[PDB]
């Protein structure tokens, strides 16, 4: 048995599992299946540990997984993340979004700006207004207006209703649909669908 | 898009990933690649969470993974396991070994008896003789002899040298070779090897 060739076959299969789990993560995020998203996320994270060298395409795939993971935890309150990252899940999603090797088109700016406002608004929704001000300081006349809204706990201001959570999710979901179409034809899902269609 | 058929394709692919990760877990255990075993174990555990209904063959596969996992942690000292299971990894491997749907042949008895003695000997090797006596009580003139050996801290007694750790590992490795031959032809590894052979 050639250990080198076995390790190569295992790397090929890890690459296939990564695409399959990204495809599944995208669908669960689109569908709102939280528990399924959490399980697929755990599987993708474990499979990714089995890879030590990634191609440009594989790096793009893992960063999309990390990005959707932070967006899904935007409203969740976990100190462990605040202990290590020292920022909020949505601020962490913003850092990933701005460094993915992808086109900075109109949809990229829309998603970026919605995450920027929602990183502040989710803290206000949770009643943590000191945190909302800290998030504002780390990200940013516009600044004066936005700071007055936070100071006045004006959570339901028309600005927040235009730059809403639902609007952020809809725009991110539209981007996820493009990822889903690109990967819908990857090896593992395509072979899995052919078995189900044969039955 | 039919959600039911997509979920079925995902179940088919989870089944393939399970066989692939079992195959990889078996090879890492056989080869002594500890870090690779730990990563494959984490991947198999995550993939298994994505399955809610398992066939008789799939249950056999997950129990082989659990069995090898306990054997690998036989000498490791972790209270969390002792907190939940309240037993030692090797006693836990013994419970799994005796309930896998498999033939109770000569090799099954050999492995069982080697695990039984090694669950005691690994505690003596770690200097925990009170624990070795507690393990002995939970598992078991033979008992009087074995208890005298533990009481006298006679770790290197000829009985322990015949029922050694190395002998336990060699017998378990021979069983793992049979598992490896049965699964060496599963879909994911077979398709992965064909890609590497083509290059
Ligand atoms: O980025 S992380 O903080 C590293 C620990 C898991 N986090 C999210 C994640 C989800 C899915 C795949 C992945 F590589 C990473
Ligand atoms: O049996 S456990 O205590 C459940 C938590 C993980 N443990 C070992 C394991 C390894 C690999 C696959 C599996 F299903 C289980």
């Amino acid at each position: 048995e050639d250990a080198g060739l076995v390790a190569e076959a295992e790397a090929v299969a890890a690459g296939w599992m990564l695409d399959f789990l990204c495809l599944s993560l995208c669908r669960a995020f689109r569908d709102g299946r939280s528990e399924d998203f959490r399980r697929t996320r755990n599987s993708a994270e474990a499979i990714i540990h089995g890879l030590s060298s990634l191609t440009a395409c594989q790096l793009r795939t893992i960063y999309i997984c990390q990005f959707l993971t932070r967006i899904a935890a935007g409203k969740t309150l976990d100190a462990q993340f605040e202990n290590d990252e020292r920022i909020t899940p949505l601020e962490s999603a913003l850092m990933i979004w701005g460094s993915i090797e992808k086109e900075h088109d109109k949809l990229h700016e829309e998603i970026q700006n919605l995450i920027k406002i929602q990183a502040i608004a989710v803290c206000m929704e949770n009643g943590n207004f000191k945190e909302a001000e800290e998030v504002f300081e780390r990200i940013f006349p516009f600044k004066s207006k936005l700071l007055m809204i936070i100071s006045q706990k004006d959570t339901f201001h028309s600005f927040f209703q235009h730059f809403s959570y639902n609007h952020m999710m809809e725009k991110i979901k539209s981007y996820v649909n493009y990822v889903l179409s690109e990967k819908s034809s990857t090896f593992l899902m395509k072979a899995a669908a052919k078995v189900v269609e044969s039955k």
